[PDB]
C-alpha cells in the first residue's frame, strides 16, 4: 500500500516513506561524493552494489547449503567475512566511508548500498536515470566465497556463476560489465593505484566498448599481474575477463552494439542495474523511491558519443563480430596521450 505525498522540501513522490532518504542524498552527496562527483567514491560505491548483489546462488541452496542473500546489506553488515575474500579485495575501504551513514539515518544498509550505488551513477554525466526501490532487510548470514567473479575467471565460468546467481543470460553479463565505463583498478597491479578501464572514467558512455575492442600493446604500469592483460593506451589497464568477453563468439556482437549507441547503453544498463539491486528480493514487496534519485545530466560539449582516442585508428580494432562490422569512428586529434590516474582514498 503506497501513499503518494509531497515532502517537506516540496518533491512529490511515491510513497510517504521515501521521504526521509531525501536528507540521506543531502548528506552523501556532500560528505560522500564531495559535492557530487563521479570520483573515486561513486566508482567504489557502484562496484559495492555488484559484490553485495551476486553473492546468491539457487545451486547452493539446492545443495543444502546457505548461498547467500543477494541484496542484502550482507557485505557490509560481516564487512570482517566478506571483504577478506578476495574476490572482494579493496572494498572494505568504501564499506568503511558508508557505514555512518547507515548508522546515522537509520536505514537498512542493504537499502543504502542499493540508493549510494545509484546516487553514485547519477553523478556521472551520460548516466541513464535510474531507479531505487526499498525493502531489503538486513542480512542474517554472511554470503559464502567463490560466488564474486574474478578478472582471471574464464568465460564460461563468469557465464555459468550470473546464470545461476539470477537466471542472468550471456547477453545480459555485456549489459552490466557497462559499470566498467566508470571505474578504476586500484589493487591488480601493486606499483600504482588508480588505472582507469575507459579514457572516461567520468563519464558514462561507450568507450569501454571501444577501448576492449583495440589491441593491447603494452601494460600501463608493471607486467604480468594476474587477470591483466596488455592494453592500448598509457595509463589505461584492461583485465582478462573484459578482453576475453568482448572476443568470445557468443558475446562479442553484444559487445560491439553498444559502440555509438547511447540510447542501447543506457536502456540495457538501467534495466541490469535495476536487476541486480532486487537480487533476493520479492520485487512486489519492495517500495519505489526512484522520485528521490536526482535526473542524471547529459555528457557535455560537443563531441561525438563514441570516437577512437587519439592515435589509434580502425586498424587497431581487433574485430570479433562476424555480423556486423566495427563502426568507422572518428579519431580525436594529436598524439596518443596517457589516461590519467584517479587516486582512491587510503586503504583501497
Ligand atoms: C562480471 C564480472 C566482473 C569482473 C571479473 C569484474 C572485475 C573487476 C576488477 C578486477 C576490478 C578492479 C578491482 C580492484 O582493483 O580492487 C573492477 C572494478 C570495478 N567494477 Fe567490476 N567486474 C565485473 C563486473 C562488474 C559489474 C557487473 C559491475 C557493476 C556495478 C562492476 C563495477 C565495477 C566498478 C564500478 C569498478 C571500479 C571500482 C573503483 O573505481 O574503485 N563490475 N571490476
Ligand atoms: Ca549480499
Ligand atoms: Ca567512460
Amino acid at each position: 500500500i503506497e501513499k503518494r505525498a509531497t515532502c517537506s522540501n516540496g518533491k512529490t513522490v511515491g510513497d510517504a516513506s521515501c521521504c526521509a532518504w531525501f536528507d540521506v542524498l543531502d548528506d552523501i552527496q556532500q560528505n560522500l561524493f564531495h559535492g557530487g562527483q563521479c570520483g573515486a567514491e561513486a566508482h567504489e560505491s557502484i562496484r559495492l552494489v555488484f559484490h553485495d548483489s551476486i553473492a546468491i546462488s539457487p545451486a547452493m541452496e539446492a545443495q543444502g547449503k546457505f548461498g547467500g542473500g543477494g541484496a542484502d546489506g550482507s557485505i557490509m553488515i560481516f564487512d570482517d567475512i566478506e571483504t577478506a575474500f578476495h574476490p572482494n579485495i579493496g572494498l572494505d575501504e568504501i564499506v568503511k566511508l558508508q557505514k555512518p551513514f547507515v548508522q546515522k539515518h537509520g536505514v537498512t544498509p542493504g537499502d543504502f548500498i542499493a540508493f549510494a550505488g545509484a546516487v553514485a551513477l547519477s553523478n556521472c554525466p551520460g548516466a541513464p536515470q535510474m531507479n531505487f526501490f526499498t525493502g531489503r532487510a538486513p542480512a542474517t548470514q554472511p554470503a559464502p566465497d567463490g560466488l564474486v567473479p574474478e578478472p582471471f575467471h574464464t568465460v564460461d565460468q563468469i557465464i555459468n556463476r550470473v546464470n545461476d546467481a539470477g537466471e542472468f543470460d550471456e547477453l545480459e553479463l555485456v549489459f552490466m560489465l557497462s559499470a566498467h565505463s566508470v571505474a578504476a583498478v586500484n589493487d591488480v597491479d601493486p606499483t600504482v593505484q588508480g588505472l582507469p578501464f575507459d579514457s572516461t572514467p567520468g563519464i558514462f558512455d561507450s568507450q569501454f566498448f571501444v577501448e576492449t575492442q583495440l589491441r593491447g600493446t603494452a601494460f600501463p604500469g608493471s607486467g604480468g599481474n594476474q587477470g591483466e592483460v596488455e592494453s592500448p593506451l598509457p595509463g589505461e589497464i584492461r583485465i582478462q575477463s573484459d578482453h576475453t568477453i568482448a572476443r568470445d563468439s557468443r558475446t562479442a556482437c553484444e559487445w560491439q552494439s553498444f559502440v555509438n549507441n547511447q540510447s542501447k547503453l543506457v536502456d540495457d544498463f538501467q534495466f541490469i542495474f535495476l536487476a541486480l539491486t532486487q537480487l533476493g528480493q520479492d520485487p512486489n514487496a519492495m517500495t519505489d523511491c526512484s522520485d528521490v534519485i536526482p535526473q542524471s545530466k547529459p555528457i557535455p560539449g560537443n563531441l561525438p558519443f563514441s570516437f577512437f582516442p587519439a592515435g589509434k585508428t580502425i586498424k587497431d580494432v581487433e574485430q570479433a563480430c562476424a555480423e556486423t562490422p566495427f563502426p568507422t569512428l572518428t579519431t580525436l586529434p594529436g598524439p596518443e596521450t596517457s589516461v590519467q590516474r584517479i587516486p582512491p582514498p587510503p586503504g583501497a
